């Protein structure tokens, strides 16, 4: 169905924003640290279920492919912001020693974020499936690089 996959990609969305003001706050606290990553938990839930929505849908019409393709491709500023704001947070996660668990949240975040774009292109129209690819190889160039700062 696909107003659940916009309600899906929607929850992720707001996900993402929650955890970017987690960032943005962090100071090197641990129990900053352990709030961070009860949204980095709900956020890789949603992905996930996201991803079994997507498997549970038959083949998109042209203006659900267009509205799945926009709310996934709208989401690329969002994470590349998050992503931005954790690596710009670097010193305050090697000052906390948690440097292994943000780098755990990334590969699995990676991951997860793979799949549900797999299964959205598998839904997709022909068209639309190359542009939720090359938005999905931008993505993974923004997950590569951050996970390059953590490692
Ligand atoms: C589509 C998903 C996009 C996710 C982009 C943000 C990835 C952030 C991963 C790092 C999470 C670290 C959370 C706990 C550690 C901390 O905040 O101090
Ligand atoms: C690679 O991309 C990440 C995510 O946008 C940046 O935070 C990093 O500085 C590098 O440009």
């Amino acid at each position: 169905d696909a107003a659940t996959i916009l309600s899906d990609l929607s929850t992720i969305k707001t996900d993402i924003n929650t955890l970017t003001q987690h960032f943005n706050e962090f100071t090197g606290d641990l129990l900053q640290a352990l709030a961070a990553q009860a949204v980095e938990q709900q956020l890789e839930s949603d992905i996930d279920q996201a991803t079994a929505d997507a498997k549970a849908t038959s083949a998109l019409s042209a203006a659900d492919s267009t509205s799945v393709t926009n709310a996934l491709l709208g989401l690329k500023p969002d994470i590349v912001t998050s992503l931005d704001a954790i690596v710009a947070k670097k010193p305050q996660v090697d000052s906390a020693g948690v440097g292994s668990l943000v780098l755990s949240d990334l590969n699995a975040l990676q991951s997860k974020t793979d799949a549900l774009s797999g299964a959205l292109q598998d839904i997709a129209t022909a068209t639309d499936k190359d542009t939720i690819a090359s938005g999905t190889q931008d993505i993974d160039a923004a997950f590569s690089s951050a996970i390059a700062v953590f490692s």
